[PDB]
């Protein structure tokens, strides 16, 4: 927080939107209880009713009690308009019962914004991708010139890449979608196993089937893995946009908008700044991932030193990737793109691009691998050096010469061949109409 | 590495398997390209029945090469039972297609061997969990007694955690359970997409719908963060175990053997070393699980930095996981444990546990909450205070007295309360009934 | 933040102290250009006198510009009061002349407040040792009974521990204490060097030797480190407090209030919950370690990465030390400790803890290591599984009683031999007066 | 691990080498307690002429035992040409007094040869430095075109960099530079202080003042901290050598041998192999600074968890290091620079980079600095645009050309400008006059 914080993923975070869901917690434990016939319905429906906190009332008693859910409950009992009632409240539970419960549906409320924000970005990375489908570049290996490829490939490899982090994602927001209500030490010694079924019912949770006094955090680190994960992704496909807007590349650009400043001494500059942003953000969620595997190793029926852990990194964690997926999803769509720089860029080695071609060309005239390889890359090596065109090397090069033609030598040298599959691979993507 | 290694899983990392995993690639490739008519039959046959390699020659030519997978076809090149044939041998490919499809070939093989260990332990946490089933303990709560529970469920929560853990390794090990065969950036240019079809599907793997040069490193992050999340979760059993063996409680030891020493200068010692052991392994796998998120972003197509890397925590992980799941396995399945001593540990806090009944008891005969609670926490308090049972505290007092009977009184500080949804609980886990 | 944010460290942390760090490296920097005689001492005399900045308008700017310190130096511009010589302002300077000395000074700050932390925390640790300088004990190994120590020689340990870390600190502070004002890429092309000495002088900060566009980020990761080093040494000490309150050894207790509430439905607990509050917290600030470090390789003479991380972990790592600090300082300044439970767990574990004194005045009385520790080690062990005196079974074992004396076995059992060396020790901490 | 392991490192982290050094801590501490008359003076000369150890037998005896360090000794106490003096080995020592003193002692070793290893890159560094020091080449932000800077000065900033990394190292070094003998717990119960004043001197370590039975992990931790520090800035180093390689730019290009061959496919690769391979051990090594973080809770007087972890670590992490310098340090070396190439991109953005010095000299005029900026962005922006040079774009604009002479402007658009202080940087470095 906070410029990197969007106000539809602030919002669940807030202590308010704590204490409401605490209470919520509270009232479906005592519904569910007189469900039970174990309190009357009378007084349940009075809880219902009327319950109720002032946060600062919990703050101040919990000057005294060092103990948050205790000044909650304590400050609910003091509700203007609840009576002897306020009896139930808490009744049975442990304060994880409540804080475990309430925090996982407030996760489960990060995690529908989450997947939603991974979903549009999905859309987005489609939709650029059958834009440039046929936008032709070089494919670079070490940073270094390869093959062709096209820009729509790139991105669709960014789109196959985040549909394998929905479906992670998906599975790890359901590790995390449960609830418990077992009690002190998960034994359901003071409160009805039915109690923690209707209350994670009512909060779209599933229970857990085994529970100590806390949820096992094997849960939490799995999510926050997913989570980096994603973040991770997004500094690779972040990475690659600083890599192309370099000035000698300049193969793509980041939308730079009237009245921008690129720098405060330098009026030419314009920068990658929301990839670069992105980078940095993706390092603070990989820490908040080491700090969620060391919370796991809790002592006994718990400790609570994940506690204060994830209140850190639970909210900034889910902020950030929300920041970033939307940012970053922005930036994509809005980026702008040079095809005829991506075009020049492929000129610029000399043609040496085709020497694999060359050389396999060599092989089909019945030339052992090793002697075609061989022939071919000191004329590559002598076009690096001396800077002069590689087609002239091979041309020029009586033993290609008398084994491929002039039109062979040609066809080695077109690019259109490397085209040859963009579309079938387009068609399993999905990213076609065909 | 070395003493941590076990042969089952050192055989699939030794370089004479990885080459032999790059032979049948190559032999694959060109047994597709056969079938596709490309080239003669005649000539694959003789590839299929006599290509090889010698691996001290790989290792001469790579020292001038300075490339392996040139330093490997060579040697596969100078087979003296080859012909002309061995033209074919890489027709095609890039380094890569061979690389990443021998290493999840490798994967695979590393991965049959983990689920398998998972498998048996999860077994062997099922069969102590039910031995251990009425085993009745203190439940602990920031280190300090809470309520009764019992071992088995202790156990059961293990077992549920390694049932997630699983799931959660199927996950993993089918995203790497992909090959790539599309030439030197991805694009099928030089190879045709059926003979990547032809060799995933000979090796037990998926095709990449979309690939670089490389297979995309979100694939293997995910992986080693589900290896790193089951070495933790053996932390978190070997923690409970050092915790339960301390001088104090002495609730479980390892098994000690006949020979054993404990340690060089105390005679006495019976040390849980076998867990302290796994708690450092664990360590040592976190830290493989960052450097695999630092892998992902690649530049471009890719670059090799990813390599030098995964050389060091792929078999490195796979090796102690497979290491740490057979040797605390047998830590759990051997284990010691002194029913006795558990029941001894709960009597030693005057009988406090039993607090919250008493209270609930109250609120139950009309008192409010902060009533009841506040009534019964100064008499917990000068119980520690004063060495005095907590049950004689609470029968000397007036308004508990005239609220509960004797027999009710008698009810709360009974510990067979604690253990009626034991078994509800072992039937949701399908623990019940052998 | 927010509850674990003291009001000195969140105060240097905010955005008006930014911009008032970021307007003082502007205005010095006009100065030192008037030292040099290249703007008029007018003009400055001025910008000293009028030059200011309205927030509000800075964040208005800055939606225009998508740039901070161009915002910046426009709103300044505005200043009522500031005429013509509002040329100046920025003069030479690039963006992160400003951003990083100022960042510099607002780190230079928070470590004046950490060092004092640290000092009063090794006073405090210097103070409790003191105390209990003869305050017997088991040392436990392994978790298990090993032989007495005291516990002024444990806090004396963790005394000597954090001076360790005063001096790495100091180290860190140091990497730290830079500023750089060489212009665009580090070259002074456009600004003289002596700006920079003169700046960084009034700032209490050295002047960058060599630099690029901005200060390396070794220095940063480099101090992360410490500061997660520092943090990691506490929850070292935290994980100890909590052991020691462990119900079974209750040899220690965190101070519990009057009105203190230990949990919300069991009125006996008291729980090392700072403790455990510490041990998260120390978790959080390795994980910025792991960002840091990610923040070091920058692309040429800079990419800005770094500062959306820095953002973050920089306020967030040196606001959770300081809380840290005061928190566990005063956890240990008032922790209760019971040398009466500490005496009396010396005794449950039979008198096994003299086994090796046995064994070594058998060495003495001329018999070999391993025959010595052979006949000791099956009676300790028949002692633990019988449980039984161990000095007992060892008057009653003929083979070590035809070898020692009554009084030679006696004084094997005597825990004041273990105190010798207490006082020399001590001496050499400095914590006597001798 | 093992092409990335030299002779010289891995030669002292042999298992011979490791039971070499516990032999000799065992042979001083005799020598000791006779220098204090407490055993024969004859004795420990038959002691230290005789005593050795079969390391076989170790191995045979730890099946057994379960303990290497039993393991160990009682294989000493097998040396044929011992007597009964065998009795003194060890006599009042503790497990790790050997182990942490040995490992300590071993670590000394290897932190002799990476200092070596450092001077030796920082004096490679100096060289290159002062080769280049006016190549003048193009400065890069955000990875784009801002200022001219020199080679040389890039080059003196890691040398630089490497310097602080030097002090760290030695500060890192001396940390663990500490050895122990202070018996099971740490009090010199069983063992006179004198002992391990007498090893420690020997050996050429510290004595520890205050220690457990092992020595205290922050010290392992800082040094762990301070080898991935190391290896950061290598990685930084190589990222940028595998950015000035790229094809567009080729500034640089690592050398490249007779006879390599870059890719099985594509005859024409050259690639930053180097830089690459060096990217992929400093991911490795941060991983195993998370690892020594996570060892320093050690529970009372010591858990062994570490162990397990610093066999892996420790040694991987120094061969590791120890590769990374003297392979970079070559690859640095025998780099190879295009300084044409250099000047030749200096070029291709159309004189822009030259945007600072128009705006500085039209308010040096008398504009407003952000009258000047808004002038000189739209001409920059312009030339972007619309592929004509800023210097033209600047000449036609009345408002310029009435304020500064065709000197002036000729004088803005002058590189050798920026050259001014590369020697007052040089000097400041210590580079200057060889």
């Amino acid at each position: 927080i906070s410029r990197y914080t969007r106000p539809e993923m602030g919002a669940i975070w807030t202590e308010e939107n704590k204490f409401k869901a605490w209470l919520e917690v509270e009232i479906l434990a005592c519904e569910a209880w007189a469900e039970l016939g174990d309190i009357p319905k009378e007084d349940v429906k009075k809880i219902r009713e009327h319950a109720s906190f002032d946060i600062d009332r919990i703050y101040e008693i919990e000057k005294e009690t060092r103990h948050d859910v205790v000044a909650f409950t304590r400050a609910v009992s003091e509700t203007p308009a609840l009576g002897e009632e306020r009896k139930w409240v808490h009744y049975g539970l442990t304060s994880t019962d409540v804080v475990d419960t309430a925090l996982s549906y407030i996760l489960k409320q990060a995690n529908e914004i989450i997947l939603k924000d991974l979903e549009n970005f999905v859309s987005i990375l489609a939709n650029k991708a059958k834009e440039h489908k046929y936008t032709i570049m070089m494919g670079r290996t070490h940073g270094v010139h390869a093959e062709p490829t096209t820009f729509g490939l790139k991105l669709g490899l960014w789109y196959e890449e985040m549909k394998r982090n929905v479906e992670r994602f998906k599975q790890a927001a359901n590790t995390v979608r449960v609830g418990k209500l077992s009690g002190a030490v998960g034994t359901y010694a003071n409160i009805d196993p039915f109690v923690e079924k209707y209350v994670c019912e009512n909060l779209g949770l599933e229970a857990a089937p085994i529970s100590t006094q806390t949820l096992q955090r094997d849960r939490h680190a799995h999510y926050m893995s997913t989570l980096a994960l994603i973040a991770t992704s997004i500094e690779k496909m972040a990475v690659e946009i600083r890599g192309l807007q370099k000035s000698e590349t300049r193969e793509v650009e980041e939308a730079f908008a009237k009245g921008q400043k690129g720098s405060s001494a330098m009026p030419h500059k314009r920068n990658p700044i929301g990839s670069e942003n992105m980078t940095g953000l993706a390092r603070v969620i990989r820490g908040y991932m080491m700090t969620a595997y060391e919370n796991v190793p809790l002592w006994h029926e718990r400790d609570i030193s994940h506690s204060s852990a994830e209140r850190v990194i639970l909210p900034d964690a889910t902020i950030a990737l929300n920041y970033m997926l939307n940012r970053f999803g922005n930036i994509v769509k809005n980026l702008t793109v040079y095809p005829e720089n991506m075009k020049r860029n492929m000129t610029r080695t000399y043609g040496l691009i085709y020497s694999q071609r060359v050389m396999l060309t060599l092989i089909d005239k019945g030339m052992v691998r090793e002697e075609a390889y061989d022939i071919v890359q000191p004329k590559a090596m002598e076009a690096w050096e001396t800077q002069v065109q590689f087609k002239e090397l091979v041309e020029a090069d009586e033993r290609i010469t008398s084994k491929l033609t002039q039109e062979e030598i040609n066809e080695c040298f077109n690019y259109e061949h490397h085209m040859q599959h963009v579309d079938t691979i387009f068609e399993r993507l999905g990213l076609n109409e065909a």
